[PDB]
């Protein structure tokens, strides 16, 4: 299925077990196509991050929507993207296929969950697309998945780090 | 018009300067308010702190050739009309040259070529149609070998200054 990673980019070099956390994030997503947004550090990190295809986002000051507007355009005629922080190295890499496995054929959106809390990443399907790129100002997920009914929003629960941020 | 500019810049001397201006920076000029992105490489860590105010995309497969970069920013605009490729080691092409070329761009146009004096050059404006054939594209071929396939009653060409046959370079 269509599915790529957005990581999300604008502490990320700090490290957890000898690898700064940015890599530790951008490996969870393995096989997956990702592409990373970066923004504010960008010339920081920019050597550590140079086995992937990296959008710079020049109005990443303007609000997490433009960075996600970007690295939407690179997936548009996919049939969804998984939005994911680089914030978040805890994410396991089975909680990313119970949220993609529980992707069914009414699901707008999929919304991992913890002891009563929703997460990221965010598995967003093709048909909110248009809606996101309607977006503006440092609004994101939140603002897009209020825009469906909960009878179109799946969701699962997945190990603590989908709510750990670092 | 949904006519986007993807500036090659992936494909050390871009960053040398002409009057006290980067030569990169020169070429980002001439396409002014256009929307565009700019593509690096090998040398994304210098280039990079002169680009901060516009989108750059960094090709992780520089080492494999041209087709990589033209794929990946082409990537960028899938749903517009079509993409002007601009090469950032040609800074004298003119605005005055752009707007004859994207101007040019009529339904029988598969592909704009710049034109001076029976001289083919640069930047081509591609169609939509063509995307795809471009895509087909491996190593270090490039656009062009895809004008030659195309039939001349629908590949428009016309005349520039030559700005648009210059490139500049670096002696080893």
């Amino acid at each position: 299925m269509n599915i790529g990673v957005i990581i999300l980019a604008a502490k990320l070099l700090a490290k957890i077990d000898n690898t700064p956390i940015i890599m530790r994030t951008i490996r969870i997503y393995g096989d997956l196509e990702k592409i990373i947004i970066v923004g504010k550090y960008v010339n920081e990190m920019l050597p550590l991050l140079m086995d992937q295809i990296v959008i710079y986002n020049p109005f990443w000051n303007e609000g997490i929507s433009t960075s996600l507007k970007l690295g939407l355009r690179f997936f548009k005629d996919y049939d969804a993207v998984l939005v994911a922080l680089g914030d978040m190295p805890f994410v396991t890499k089975e909680d990313v296929n119970k949220i993609i496995n529980t992707f069914k054929p009414n699901c707008k959106a999929v919304i991992p969950t913890h002891k009563g809390e929703r997460g990221n990443p965010v598995l967003i399907s093709k048909s909110l697309f248009n809606e996101i790129e309607k977006l503006r100002g440092d609004v994101g997920a939140r603002v897009i998945l209020n825009k469906i009914k909960i009878e179109e929003l799946c969701f699962i629960e997945c190990s603590e780090g989908v709510l750990i941020d670092i």
